């Protein structure tokens, strides 16, 4: 219900330099550098904007939008400053224990054993469970449960009943 407006990508840069000189200022270096803006355009805009030979303790501010810089000159100095305190969202990066495959559980062995699929059926239930689980321990030092004795003990005890799980 409430009204709203779409935001625009506007950047504000503070420039403290007087005289005829072209180039990028201190803020422009770290901003324009990664932005990919052309410093020549900014320097030319600054020189043309301040081509009146302004030099008396004055602060110049410029607005950057779509590689277009607008030069605004205000009298005196001590310009206001504000920080958004917000940054654009991005995807984080982290390590995973998946590696080759991971997620090895006796349930999987039981599932193929009951399904009779050629994945971990092998021959004997105990032989295949121990073999696959043993392989899991070799590939992962901490896959989930590196206890073959307990696994076969639990499997033999009655890990699977009517359903495969």
């Amino acid at each position: 219900m409430p009204p709203k407006f779409d935001p625009n990508e506007i950047k504000v840069v503070y420039l403290r330099c007087t005289g005829g000189e072209v180039g990028a200022t201190s803020a422009l270096a770290p901003k324009i550098g990664p932005l990919g803006l052309s410093p020549k355009k900014v320097g030319d805009d600054i020189a043309k904007a301040t081509g009146d030979w302004k030099g008396l303790r004055i602060t110049v501010k410029l607005t950057i939008q779509n590689r277009q810089a607008q030069i605004e000159v205000v009298p005196s100095a001590s310009a206001l400053i504000i920080k958004a305190l917000k940054e654009p969202p991005r995807d984080r990066k982290k390590q995973k224990n998946i590696k080759h495959s991971g997620n090895i559980t006796f349930d999987e062995i039981v599932n193929i054993a009951r399904q009779m699929r050629h994945r971990s059926l092998a021959r004997e239930l105990s032989g295949t469970i121990k073999e696959i689980l043993g392989t899991a321990q070799s590939v992962g030092c901490n896959v989930d449960g590196r206890h073959p004795h307990d696994i076969i003990d639990d499997i033999n005890s009655g890990a699977v009943e009517c359903p495969a799980s």
